[PDB]
């Protein structure tokens, strides 16, 4: 039974293929049909290209052997070379317009989550051209989804070559009839099949997915849309500044650009942006995905003023000045979307651009109690159940699996009534033992959140919500002001607590704002709506963030 | 006693002052003398600018009622602003203008270096214009340098209002009469020198330090030439990334822009390039400083085969795929050096330039053994005396002090002779046992590499060492290739043994290589010539690697 399944890069994983590109450049410069791809592979074995393939010498070292077998080529067939004629140019053009294949890249992956081991097995060069970053960039992007990438120029070997297929079996650790191998070079696909692997001859992506799929018995056409990419925390950077002696955040990293940090609401982690961080590295940003103070790794003090949003905003500051960043676009959900606005509000010079996920940006009201506010509407009922110490961190740490199992689900999976919290004596009164997993999550994503809260609770994330009248009179300084930096609200229709129309006056302060609205989102916007939430994201963060 | 120094942001540790320009301003548009400096302070402390400087409103809410002040001052002075007025012009010119004050700032670093505890007390506004990021580097930048920053528009308070001047006060734990404050402001010297507290009007900044230098006792004028910033290790971002089950890999983090992986030698730390750190972040690149692989909080496995260049490579690879970086520029310093030379060799498309100090590069010798080869130059004898594990771990590891002060020496401070150390029975036995302090390190320092080499040792270090002949197969597979991306290589005048001379041939291999050379500079390069390396370091990035 088949376990294994390698691809090609050229032709296959990446379109299109430079056989392609040198037969359209024969046409252009009306040049015989087959002179560049005669000349690529002059010699055989014995020539330039395959040195370039087996390491031999770089790409820029072969850029003139290429081209005195252009001119031999073009000598022997009796024609002339045009006057500007650059194999540099051609080649910068070739390996510039190269895209990943996205249907062949999602069946690779669809293999990988039903168990397959997979492989890029690639004829490729050393690239030390001065344009090598664009080809770096795509390796990168396509490598991480494989178990094994085996480059020609790093073993020594190319394909057609027999011991390539014998070093890819071993690497693999399978024999051949448990491998399938896709080549759109039939003349490369010979060998695996000589060795006994099933063979895909790929020429368009459809039919080659079609006997993938037969052949495999694994659905990979007309299947659902897949999710974005996720993080693996053990493959993360993991990020650790001290903002003062006490206190130390911890942050997950991925990516260059622009810094965008991260931060979650509760009872969250570093780990609700899962679906965002390699989606926005690979937008082109340095993704700082934050554990906020009181959670995962970073540090818990167990005093309630130590959360309250002017201590954890001038953290924030502390933490981009230790990093050594004049600004970072800040991006909240809950808690985290409360904290961005006061940073918008209160150092604007430190934030590239602000946004918000479900938490509006509602003024401090001057006139009443943040206690009276917060009375006035039934939906905020658990924050009163939140304010006794010790109360709710009973009911919370009980039983771990249980609090993220009834917390964690999407707006059709029988979410708790937030409706007479303190009355009800609790916020799982009402509630299974053993709630039934959402769709949302796997166990194994509940238990990493389990982990996470064994370390120091429920203190430190409950008192975010013990501040309110530290954290009015801090706001009512900011009454006189407006946000007029870059801002981006995005409301979830389905957000029982924080609704969308509880952002309708938002205007009155930010008159710049933009907007995002997800349809049939729950309060989990990451994890509930990941492929919504990272379009509206990213297409924000390139019109307005830079 | 004095213990404590104040100085104004504002034409005192940032130049020209914003009265300068707005005065300039005034001379260009042909205005009365005077009137836009009116417009500015106009209602004074019931006017706009006071609501600004106390946090009240925003730089942006700020700016109409700055310009209708000025309508309303030519109004009454029967004078007509120019057509094209434009008070956001005038002021982006005036914030963008601004550059640090350097003596100003060095004298500041002197007196916290003897112990005084120093501040920055500025009339400052909640910056939100699209340009902010200027002030936002400008104010990182000066504020890492002080004990305390109090900024007006956060703490809702203005000079020359006595209770900033309590709170000021109360900051620093000081009573008045320990404390000198500076400002280029008559009006906001008075209340400090009501209080008791020494003071000095800043004009030119020479007159100012002398007066300073006149009442501290301490020498701030004709000092020699200061060290660049240093890292206090508990203020950095720690970063960790696991390249394989049993390899996790440590780096310091500091900076955004183009990645900078700073790559050490034997026996040292990513601390050895603290003096490098801070420099290249102020210059606009993100410093990656490693613990390299058996060294600080990186994983020290015992196999010597962990550490052959092949396996040391391909795991820095795997460091950036992890970071999600296509590319880092690599420096490399003695093994470190090495290192980068093979990294842009075998992974041209990851490397956007490399730069080495003191460590040449050298092809590998087809036709002589490594070991006969480091045989051929009797300098390289530590070499052989490094081979037989267990020898040199030993002796390195008996008193850790002793060993980093006798290697971490200055060329002309009785370096170690590097002679028949294998006939001698070790590199210390005609050192002696207590040896004195070089002048390039602090005793803290010194004690700063103890404690790193108290967890792992000497044996992953040493195993660097001890893969001769499996590096030179893997060079050998390199033989025909050139190093054609940007490199730098930089000479050390007096070390004695990567003499300049050992990189003369390098040209034959990287054509296109820059220079850099620095006189009078020993083996330990970036302690020993900080400043020069600096200057070379970001003349050739800003050049070279973008
Ligand atoms: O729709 C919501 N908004 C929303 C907002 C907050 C919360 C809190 C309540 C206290 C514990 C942590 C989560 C829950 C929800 C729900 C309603 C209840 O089911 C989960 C989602
Ligand atoms: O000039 C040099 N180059 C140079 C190069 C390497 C080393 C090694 C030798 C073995 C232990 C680690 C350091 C020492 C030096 C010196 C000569 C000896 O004094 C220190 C500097």
């Amino acid at each position: 039974t088949l376990r294994a399944a390698v691809f090609d890069l050229d032709g296959v994983l990446a379109l299109p293929a430079v056989f392609g590109v040198l037969g359209r450049t024969e046409e252009a410069l009306a040049l015989p049909r087959g002179l560049l791809n005669d000349a690529f592979q002059k010699g055989g074995p014995e020539g330039a290209t395959t040195r370039l393939m087996k390491g031999e010498i770089t790409l820029s070292q072969w850029i003139p052997l290429m081209e005195e077998n252009c001119r031999k080529c073009s000598e022997t067939a009796k024609v002339c070379l045009p006057k500007n004629f650059s194999i540099k140019e051609i080649f910068d053009k070739a390996i510039s317009a190269r895209k990943i294949n996205r249907p062949m890249l999602q069946a690779a992956l669809m293999l990988r989550k039903k168990g397959f081991t997979t492989a890029i097995l690639t004829n490729t060069w050393l690239d030390d051209r001065a344009e090598r970053d664009g080809l770096a960039q795509l390796m990168c992007e396509l490598k991480m989804h494989f178990d094994f990438l085996i480059e020609s120029c790093q073993v020594g070997m190319v394909k057609p070559e027999p011991q390539i297929y014998k070093f890819l079996l071993d690497t693999l650790k399978a024999s051949p009839s448990e491998v399938v191998f896709l080549d759109d070079i039939g003349a490369n696909l010979k060998p695996a099949r000589d060795l006994g692997m099933v063979t895909i001859l790929v020429q368009d992506t459809d039919t080659a997915l079609k006997e993938l799929e037969k052949v495999t018995g694994i659905q990979l056409l007309n299947t659902p849309a897949p999710l974005p990419t996720s993080c693996n925390p053990s493959d993360m950077s993991h990020g650790y500044v001290t903002v003062k002696p006490r206190v130390r955040l911890h942050f997950v990293e991925l990516g260059s650009g622009p810094a965008v940090c991260l931060c979650h609401g509760f009872p969250e982690s570093w780990y609700s942006w899962r679906y965002q961080i390699p989606a926005l590295a690979q937008a082109g940003y340095r993704v700082l995905a934050m554990d906020m103070k009181g959670y995962g790794e970073s540090s818990a003090p167990p005093e309630i003023e130590e959360y309250c949003m002017e201590v954890l905003c001038k953290e924030m500051v502390t933490f981009l000045d230790k990093l050594g960043l004049s600004q970072a676009v800040f991006i909240g959900h809950d808690w985290g979307g409360m904290l961005v606005w006061y940073m918008a509000l209160f150092y604007p010079e430190r934030v590239r651009a602000v946004a918000s996920l479900n938490t509006p940006f509602i003024p401090a009201n001057p006139n009443m109690s943040p206690l009276e506010s917060i009375k006035a509407n039934p939906v905020f009922d658990y924050q009163l159940y939140f304010q006794e110490p010790g109360v709710a961190e009973a009911e919370l740490e009980q039983n771990l699996s249980r609090t993220f199992k009834s917390l964690f689900r999407a707006s059709d999976e029988s979410v708790l009534s937030m409706h007479k919290v303190c009355e009800a004596g609790g916020l799982f009164v009402n509630s299974p033992e053993e709630p039934s997993l959402s769709r949302m999550v796997t166990e194994e994503e509940i238990q990493f959140y389990v982990q996470q809260f064994k370390k120091s609770g429920f203190r430190g994330p409950l008192n975010w919500y013990r501040n309110m009248e530290r954290n009015w009179k801090w706001a009512c300084k900011s009454l006189g002001r407006k946000i007029l930096i870059p801002a981006l609200m995005v409301t979830a229709e389905k957000d029982f607590v924080l609704v969308p129309q509880m952002s309708q006056h938002m205007e009155d302060w930010i008159p710049h704002l933009k907007r995002g609205h997800i349809e049939d989102c729950g309060h989990w916007t990451q994890m509930d709506k990941p492929t919504e939430v990272n379009q509206i994201l990213i297409k924000w963060l390139d019109s307005d963030a830079r």
